[PDB]
């Protein structure tokens, strides 16, 4: 197995979901902050450039009308990665890509809020990605992480899946947004949601013939400016652990996170276009809309029925190890602090990464959901 860069169009083939339904049947969300005019050209030059049929898209003003909703330029990256992935992933096709626009001179943190909102109050995608994160703590501390969790709580009630990544950040979320911090570990908002699907990240090795060959921790190191590059794991220091988690003994009563991971080291990460330039990234950024892809084709594939995932893979994951990649080797810290992958659940990749065909036969045989 090597490490090197992937196309989005390779991803069904990596996780092992290239036999399985497109998800052609289901309307995707993705949350962004600010607007989406170039991921737009962008993801037109990435169906384009793979011979794809064109992706049917609207973008939704989610605050006021007299909002801020111009393009982020650093933000048309993240929309760009996580729009080519989440496509690549559901084997080239999506019913609807939903774009969730924050208004960026809304009061507060309310921007985020009501995009969370719109598209709840909407329900009509069916998975949603969140690619953005903050210190918990920080969120808790004026009232966002209350607001938002109600939103998300209905979300699960009935029946959408809001995939978020877990941080890029290691253990060190809430230091500046990681820098190393010995021994002080936190997470990040609202992968520490209950409600969510937390998505941590892995470094992805395949064989020449691009067989999926192992996947270790995702762990960067620091960059030039002495910030951690690393998936985000833990426990949430406020939301308490829901009953399905009971199954991972020895943990606190805490929610858990992330759940399950995907690729995300940029040293193996996806080839995206940004601003007409193909460009490799990665970072639990990446992580969660592969997640929403793989979960938007089982949705197709299972005609939108299956509801709120997460009890559903601790339950079948737990008893049944064959449903994932066990990630083992590495560490989501620096310098000997942070926590070490091991059997089974780890807190810096959750259950590993899913195996889509193993995955499609249990929930044939057994459902998924509730
Ligand atoms: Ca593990
Ligand atoms: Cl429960």
């Amino acid at each position: 197995g090597t490490a090197k860069g992937h196309n989005p169009t390779e991803f069904p083939t990596i996780y092992d979901a290239s036999s399985a339904p497109t998800a052609a049947n289901t309307t995707v969300g993705i949350i962004t902050i600010g607007g989406v005019s170039q991921t737009l050209q962008d993801l037109q030059q990435f169906t384009s450039a793979n011979g794809l049929a064109s992706v049917n898209t609207q973008t939704i003003q989610t605050g006021s009308s007299n909002g801020d909703y111009s393009d982020d330029q650093q933000g048309q990256g993240e929309w760009d990665l996580d729009s080519q992935s989440i496509v690549g992933s559901a084997g080239g096709a999506v019913q609807q890509l939903l774009f969730y626009m924050a208004d960026q001179s809304a009061s507060g943190n309310t921007g985020l809020t009501q995009a969370f909102n719109q598209a709840v109050s909407d329900n009509v995608a069916k998975v949603i990605n969140v690619s953005l994160g903050w210190c918990e703590a920080d969120a808790n501390a004026d009232g966002t992480l209350q607001a938002e969790d109600r939103i998300f709580a209905t979300a699960a009630a009935q029946g959408q899946t809001f995939s978020v990544s877990s941080g890029d950040e290691g253990v060190y979320e809430c230091n500046n947004r990681g820098y190393p911090d010995g021994s002080t570990y936190s997470v990040s908002w609202p992968a520490s949601s209950p409600n969510v699907i937390a998505v941590g990240g892995t470094t992805l090795y395949t064989t020449s013939a691009g067989a999926y060959s192992n996947e270790t921790v995702w762990n960067e190191g620091l960059d030039s400016n002495g910030k951690l590059w690393a998936t985000g794991g833990g426990y949430s220091v406020y939301e308490s652990k829901p009953s399905w988690q009971s199954v991972v003994s020895g943990t606190p009563g805490r929610r858990l996170l992330p759940d399950i991971s995907f690729d995300a080291a940029q040293g193996t990460g996806a080839l995206i276009y940004n601003y007409g330039q193909l460009q490799q990234i990665g970072g639990t950024s990446l992580a969660s809309p592969i997640f929403v892809g793989l979960w938007a084709r089982l949705q197709s594939a299972n005609s939108n029925s299956l509801g709120f995932p997460a009890a559903s893979f601790y339950s079948a994951i737990s008893s049944t190890p064959s449903l994932v990649h066990d990630v083992k080797s590495g560490n989501n810290g620096y310098g000997g602090y942070g926590y070490n992958a091991g059997t089974g659940w780890d807190y810096p990749t959750g259950w590993g990464s899913l195996d889509i065909a193993k995955l499609s036969a249990y929930i044939r045989s057994n459902g998924f959901g509730h």
